[PDB]
């Protein structure tokens, strides 16, 4: 009788923990925070990461295996086993053999990628991590345009969640990095911010460190340009939270480890069932017969409902007479009395349907939770009305802690509760000439997104 | 320049060493023995974890992810019954809830071993381990022979290393379950068998332990019966030392990174642009046929070193197009096995290419397949071991399976192995000289009646597979 009871624009973390626990994704025991990833969630998992793995290798991009863990001068020009105690990081573990590896100047490009495994779930696990070493800066930045793409990608075509394309400000990008562009999502029923994957321009600063130096075609030693990238699986959580409901999980079509389950109705309808099922898993779908023999009907609706099917099929004695199966949808209740013949390719064009509208709403959502203000004394409302800010700035690193500690003091009002830069869209509004700053007054710059996050 | 100089069959261990490291597919970290594995033995690792992936999902087993607070090369780590098997008896109410098939790739590294080998006998690998729980013992052995199986085609069908299936001695199998398959490999060049994957029957006894019931279709409750198998990456080393030659390594071409590396013949600055033209558009032609291509266009290396580098990386396939082969239409494709030459034109590169790999696959594991029928003695009595033994080679002998006698047998051929005294200009890895069951193989020889053990005198009950082991 797995059934959500507490609502998702309530008790937000009581419903996203009953989601993934009800619905058999995760595992708890008793030691604190470890958890264990069910079936139902590892194939989501999966399927993304064999979207990536493979646009990854059409990109040139190897996979390997290093044995990784659990200041400018100083760091740099010291021995190996004191830059390991100083970072602990996979770069001080990787790139003395990036040195090591790189001579010429055709051992580049050289791209590694590593797939990697060792609170509340699915946001604080699996992820993957990849590193890529250029001879110019053009085919560095052009790679990481590319897997922030990618990333777009994973997020909006895989698991129908719209992201914003950005680049991090100085004081939320990579320490050691040159730029770092990012993807951000945005949960409405907090009205917070979350970085849904990232991509690093580290440029020459730690081929400095390491001096992974190469020599050109006309025999001059030069640093090589690297980049760095990576996803976790936060992506699922994310999924989870902009498309559930009250009733449970919402899972979209592409993704779901069971796209459609058949309940039959209670001797022949058994056997039909079981052809129904043999048709549909030749057209690529993912199918599931429930015959549990002592749980109702509407048991096992509202199981498959939790656990976020996109489809359910019911076969009666009425449906088997007058020849149409009875099939739901999860996002919406619109039913569908469809004959067996017109079952798969219908089917597939709903599930293809379902994954539209799931995106379409989850951006109309997103669109409806940002305000495009021009002054500071609009933050406060518009924070307090659970959305983000999009304002003119100057891009001062200062002015970034000075808003971050007023609008953390701001919180007379009774997570965090301060407003931070969540990105610089790279979709950029038209800047008027003589904007100014929407918090300090200085010239304006750009048009950065705010709000509060995770 | 890196060449492979030791002998294969002379200095084994500093072997293998140099044709890990020198083909690229390993890099040492430190003083440890930490290494990183590079692209090219991962890719292989990828070849075969698709094939067992795609294989275990249409048998209805689950991927999942278990952290960490015989089993082969597990004798470390937090353990993972002991983390799953809780989970397990919570799960498990009913006949409905059963059968339950999970699977899980993962990969570790702690502090390495003394005098370690990496791929083989190392704290740091990748493997996938698999646990079922079952109603009935017959569905879970059907499913641990099926999963036996799928090892043997791994081994076999993608690494072309010839395996044999056993069930392991009373002393060689998991203490906690009922019964433990294996498959086995064979080394010659030091005579010494090996575990390449096991699968286990655990049966009831875990299920008694974590107290993993069940209710029945009439509402007894029952306990479940439990299988367990998993494989690491020690398969890519059998690989090696099956296949590897005096030159380097020998991949076999449907594991391999590259299959075919192109090598286009550049002496002087004249004709240049044509011939790399041509072969970069028989790369894509050879591509367009599912061929894994790569051309080697480098200035620096001549090419006899590209020769080289390629015969010790183990491309099965290389492909020569100079001056005089641009005129004539053809191209000049040396296989890495036995080192023949043919001449192909370009219109029949693609097709006869596919014939060559497939020839050259199937080759790879004819001759180790003789190799291993060449290394193993049929033998009837005790004083043929130790001969047998010192000739490296393995021994089938009629035994009575009684647990003491095993032992009894290891500690005697221990005894008996002697010369432990001299090394001379040449040591090695000193491992030990006693014999053990590597396993009762499942294809045995058929028994003549009042056969008697070969060490105990005792009516001999089934042939068993011993030798020096891992």
């Amino acid at each position: 009788g797995a059934m959500v009871t507490a609502k998702k624009d309530e008790n937000f973390s009581e419903w996203y923990t009953q989601a993934i626990v009800r619905s058999e994704m995760i595992e708890y025991y008793d030691i604190s925070g470890c958890y264990i990833m069910r079936p139902w969630a590892f194939h989501i998992w999966e399927k993304v990461q064999r979207f990536f793995d493979d646009e990854i290798k059409k990109m040139g991009v190897e996979n390997s295996y290093f044995p990784m863990f659990v200041w400018v001068t100083h760091y740099g020009d010291s021995p190996l086993p004191e830059k390991i105690a100083i970072r602990p990081t996979s770069e001080t573990i990787m790139y003395p053999a990036y040195a090591k590896w790189i001579r010429s100047h055709r051992d580049l490009p050289l791209k590694l990628n590593q797939w990697c495994s060792v609170p509340t779930p699915f946001l604080r696990f699996l992820w993957q991590e990849g590193h890529t070493a250029h001879a110019t800066e053009e085919e560095a930045w052009e790679l990481v345009l590319d897997i922030l793409e990618l990333y777009r990608r994973w997020y909006e075509e895989c698991l129908a969640v719209p992201v914003i394309k950005g680049e991090k400000s100085e004081g939320e990008k990579f320490a050691g990095g040159k730029k770092t562009t990012t993807v951000e999502a945005f949960i409405p029923e907090n009205g917070r911010g979350i970085q849904a994957a990232t991509s690093h321009l580290l440029g020459t600063n730690f081929a400095k460190m390491f001096e992974i130096e190469f020599e050109d075609e006309e025999g001059h030693k030069r640093l090589v340009h690297q980049t760095s990238w990576g996803c976790t699986t936060r992506s699922l959580g994310v999924m989870i939270m902009t498309h559930g409901d009250d009733k449970g999980l919402v899972i979209p079509p592409r993704v779901a480890s069971v796209q459609v389950v058949i309940i039959p109705i209670l001797g022949e309808i058994l056997g039909k069932c079981r052809e129904l099922k043999t048709m549909l898993e030749k057209a690529d779908i993912r199918v599931r017969i429930d015959d549990r023999s002592n749980y109702t009907p509407g048991w096992k609706y509202n199981h498959w409902e939790v656990k976020g099917v996109p489809l359910r099929l019911e076969l009666g004695p009425k449906d088997l007479a007058k020849g149409t199966a009875r099939v739901v949808r999860r996002d919406t209740g619109e039913a569908y009395q469809i004959s067996w013949a017109d079952l798969a390719p219908k089917l597939l064009e709903l599930m293809e349907g379902i994954q539209r509208s799931l995106f379409e709403k989850a951006k109309a959502r997103l669109h409806e939770g940002i305000e495009k203000i021009s002054t500071f004394d609009e933050v406060m409302p518009a924070l307090n009305r659970k959305h983000l800010v999009l304002a003119p700035w100057c891009e001062d690193p200062e002015s970034e802690e000075q808003i971050k500690k007023e609008t953390q003091k701001l919180s007379e009002i009774q997570m965090t509760g301060a407003m931070k830069t969540l990105c610089i869209p790279f979709d950029q509004p038209p800047m008027p000439e003589g904007t100014k700053c929407f918090y300090t007054g200085k010239p304006a710059k750009r048009w950065t997104l705010w709000g509060r996050s995770y």
